[PDB]
């Protein structure tokens, strides 16, 4: 029996050193109720621009879209660098397992990825996004398939995805056939929709769904923990900000599935079947000795 | 633009043919207000027999099962017969297309299979069950691969699932994959979990989700209809059984894929991969000359 | 000895078999005078929306962008179809090649593709884009690997590419070890870039850049064609919408590659190495017998 | 924000202790408004024999080609050795980055080189020409893969390439993936050829292209600096010979980078992939103990 | 114990049609007395340009060197194609083996090859040349490493080499370890050098030195055949152009390997160590499935 | 410009205290022209049993071969010793380079070593045989790796070799990485073989080849110097004993490498690589403190 914490508050959007601190406080208020497991919500370190436009009509390209731009890309971080040291280290002080959603930075472009951190202070890896919704296109980049984590723990297997990746079928049937049962979801919005669309992922799985969102001044986000019969634990606080917790029966998944049983007994092996192209594909490749 | 409407009446459960001028007085009272499209529940001709257990403990087979499967056997039907002649008559006395959830048998068998029906009288096909839930398998079979339909109409493409099957994700990304905007979905269960499990589902695709449900005496089914935003026109209707209508704007499908879009332009081809096996195949096959 | 022809000319943007006469009567215009190769601009039967932004901010997705989108979406084409068969039955009539950049659906995507038609009204293939640029990844979607051309004619060998796939140093040099003498590039906008980047290309290959542009009121564009030492024979026609010819001498190839010669005898194997993988990849593929 | 120089001057083609004081009262004279990096043309220490045939017809190799090659060959340079101490020790007195077109010797060959040196007076290194273009094959060497240069410095990184290296796809597209910022390019032609292509590689980079080459007595040379954006800081300068000064804002890259963006979010690693072989191959290779 | 042929004809250097029939007839006239083995000399299909220079100063490129190159690209052969069948059916006809060396193209360059041919008509391969002399680099190409042959006949083991790849140590010595002990080497000049620079081969190898220059109006070859003790058996024919023939002993091989025998058991593997990369690298590689 | 002198006397090949004085008489005759460089032949101390057989059958070993063998090895040097301290004083006394072919021994066994000496008087070091040729085994010994010299002087770089070494193709390649221009060659052969196996090292190679052999009473030695464009300065003098002198022009190689250039430009380190061990392997290594 573990239990998690989700939070739900906001950045300040800018000078990414000073909303570190935040993170730092926010732990703390989370490990003094003697919890095991935190998730931050999408984008927390970078940044969100909500509402922001760029100027991009067809292909007009004004002069009020490159320097906003510019002011954007210059507050992002890399992996790894002097930004996963300090969380490593906050990691490190006592006993907690760490996710953060960040964005990195690779060559003027923008990853919007997620981090993994155990309890010893390692750097377990990352999961990039696969392809962004609808207008992020313009301005974030393409994961390949080389990156969907397993992350086996002492407390059971981890593992993510991002706001529209849970819509995908065969991403989820990609999950499942790996063994996740606690299955973490940060996103970026706030509807009666994402509820309803959660639990049914619940349901498909098995999984204790985990999900996260930011509250900013105003698209009031709500955070949730979903057992895996269909049983919101905590409700989708749209009260401010504040920190939700809950607690965690692992027993309660050998007896969830007894009825419904994905990728065993379930999907007829004999009409069905799937194949994920797992390679780490990059344009230019120097070989030496 | 077209209409469609759902029933949620309830079988006499013995004697098939008394149960069918329910049918015949439920399709003319759905008639006189202009409709064009009508589904029936899961199980509506052969009966869905809710309650019993047969006395199956592991294979103890009590005397008292072997009456309960002939009497329950005895109210079956067969395709094609004398009872599918008289559904295509019915339908086409007028313009209607019709579905319908019957139990067929098939040598000592029994199919939970549902029909398809024009407006000129004509049987299109039928869909097979592909695997019964948990304690039906004891007693029904397994259909094979080569019974998943399109059937292309005038006002549309219109496909059906049935109880458990809208769980599988393979199965409903098989379903994206022909062209499905109009997704009908009987079943036998009520619960809450069943709207929040059919929001995702009309999320996902951009079908009219039309799902139906029965309600006798106590199970009180709901039977809905819900828009391709998530938007629910009629609601879970949990008072007694009546008759269920709304209309349906086929030009809100082209406005809802500008969005999200599952097998074009998201599902990444250069990664995931899907092949679906379709062959009619059976035990003993006599060919002649 | 061949000639060639463009054309400058806009499309109504609108009602796509109202603009169909308008390249019948250009066509005709363009026999006249006893040319043998015309290419038409980027997106001229589905038209090319200029100025228009969806209101997409980052996700707010207002009403007013769904209702322009399904309007966009009902002046499309499908391949192969009712226009398609106009357009061979347009070449049979004499003796032309015919080019042509079309907006094709499939399955309520996009696809900015380019047609290819020979003398006798065959239908040789198509050419999809890789990558659109910016802001039109909202709205259109990507190109596979086994889509890029070579096209064997009795007057040479024709390839084509799109607006931003000319910069692209990889697919320029996966053209060029196909053999191609005669370039098409259909673009969209008008600069004084444009020129200057199709110098470049005309000097690298050893091929007649054939460029086309549209003339619509205000982006003023401005086709031309460019000899492969790099000598302008027909300028950059800024002075409204007109037709362009000029004659190509295919001897000047073999002359003209006496310095250079890309990938024979310079691009040293030694060193470099280039792969292309092209794979018709697509996500459900159904199998039967 | 940096600012950069290049130099058009000529040298006097025999006895190079002569010739090298003109850069000495030339880096005086760039020395003294302030700059912080220097560009010196193509063969600036050991001369570009224009025009010179050397009686080359098929193999019949006449008498005075020996002796005209001999006092070709007695006026070249060897690194490292007493010529580049002096040239170090000139950029050691003050803050300056210096990069020199020289022709050095190995054993009776000639390889048309270029040098890089810092402002400590320290030896980077050198960049050797790939293939000399097509009578120079005669008289020059070739370059091997195991020199391609990145050279960070705390004001970028800075990289080079020789007259006709920069029509290659191939190697610009392994500038590329190195990170390239400032990319300088010497040359030995005089047409407008070359500064339309130029813009194509401003374009296709985002680097500041800083080119240089030399005026002698006519072939003209015209230098020149573009920013990535297309647009031209210092004219080409035909008017004789002098000294060209701009300066270069390094912000203007991360707003450039916003709409093309080569080896990231562009350039399909699903469908093109490149590997450059980077060996240090030498005929005869003694190994002791 | 066989017997060999060279011939000492020249080409009529245009219209390579014409210049094939005089192939016929001397291949005929040397059949009439009962020959095993007829050598062509170098470029004998496509004409070998002696004393033009093609106008090549530094790069000055004049207007007539580029009609001179197409004028002599469009009077070359490429392999497979109609000039090898032709070959092929006439050594085809009666028993003969068959070396010629052609002059071949591949998309706009210029290898200068030399082919084989058994006596049934056989293609056995190609070796294409290593690197060309020295004005030569201007208009041909390159050859990689996977091209030398070793053709195991019944007769014994044939090998070749071009004008200058005899005068390398280190292909002699990767020819030595193969076991060629027929060692052909056609040439293109005429001086008394050539014969003091086969008698070395012939005495450092074993193998019946076979040589073969050609006669026109002024550059007389002179032609021949050594035994692998020193001994001219045909002279050095500076007389015209004639037919030279010889008989060859093969028992005269294992008797002259008695004093020196090269790399068996000198060449000392405790000090020297050889090792040739054979690799088939080319540019642009496709991969399909 | 130097100028060499040869010798071709030849030893009274026993009482070698006696066979030294000649070596005076003949020095200072080579000194009254002005010489700079004299080479001895072959074995001229030790000296050349020539026609003995020793009476080795296969191992029948009678006794007179015994005595033979030790009244042959009864007559040679060791170094250093008074034999080489006598030499050096010779050499001391004016300015003089100095060659010359001695026989060594080395706790009973023979080594055909050959010497070098300077201006000064000092001993730079020596060449023993790497391995005898066909009889010579019987008596002499094996040389290591760990003796091929350079051996820079203020006239240029001079190397060795003897009898048939000159016939490896790896040794000559291995002497041509180092440098050499000025190549000495000592034999004991007298053939018409011998002068058409230098002309091919003088012209692969760029140096002045400077053979030397003896003449006794008949085995008419004929030694002579090769220019290195294959240009006999003095002939093969059959003519008695006597002495040969000519000059040398240096700046006859940087005019005669512009053709063909051995190790640089040619021998493509791509295809081929070779690597010399160079260890100075002992069998009894003692080791002290």
């Amino acid at each position: 029996i573990v239990r998690a914490t989700v939070v739900q508050a906001s950045t300040v959007f800018y000078d990414t050193p000073a909303t570190l601190d935040k993170a730092e406080r926010l732990l703390s208020e989370a490990a003094e109720n003697g919890s095991q497991l935190v998730v931050f919500p999408e984008a927390f370190i970078g940044g969100y621009p909500r509402g922001s436009t760029f100027e991009l009509a067809i292909g007009s390209r004004t002069a009020k879209g490159r320097d906003d731009f510019r002011k954007y890309h210059a507050s992002a971080i890399d992996v790894p660098g002097p930004e996963v040291e300090r969380l490593a280290l906050m990691a490190k002080k006592y006993k907690v397992y760490l996710v953060m959603g960040v964005i990195e930075r690779e060559g003027y472009t923008l990853y919007c990825t997620v981090l993994f951190f155990d309890s010893q202070g390692l750097f377990l890896g990352k999961h990039r996004k696969l392809m962004p919704t609808a207008l992020e296109r313009c301005i974030w980049g393409f994961g390949d398939g080389s990156t969907i984590p397993v992350f086996d723990t002492p407390i059971g297997k981890i593992g993510a995805a991002i706001c529209w990746e849970n819509r995908m079928p065969s991403l989820r049937t990609a999950m499942y056939a790996k063994g996740i049962e606690i299955y973490c979801a940060p996103t970026a919005d706030s509807r009666e929709t994402w509820l309803a669309s959660m639990t049914h992922i619940a349901l498909e799985g098995g999984c204790f769904v985990l999900s996260a969102n930011q509250f900013c001044r105003v698209c009031a986000g709500g955070s949730s923990i979903i057992s895996p019969l269909g049983i919101v634990l905590a409700g989708p606080n749209y009260r401010g900000e504040a920190l939700i917790t809950a607690d965690l029966d692992l027993g309660d998944i050998a007896r969830a599935k007894f009825d419904f049983d994905v990728v065993g007994h379930y999907s007829r092996p004999e009409v069905f079947s799937l194949n994920i192209r797992e390679h780490p594909r990059k344009a230019v490749s120097f070989k030496t000795s």
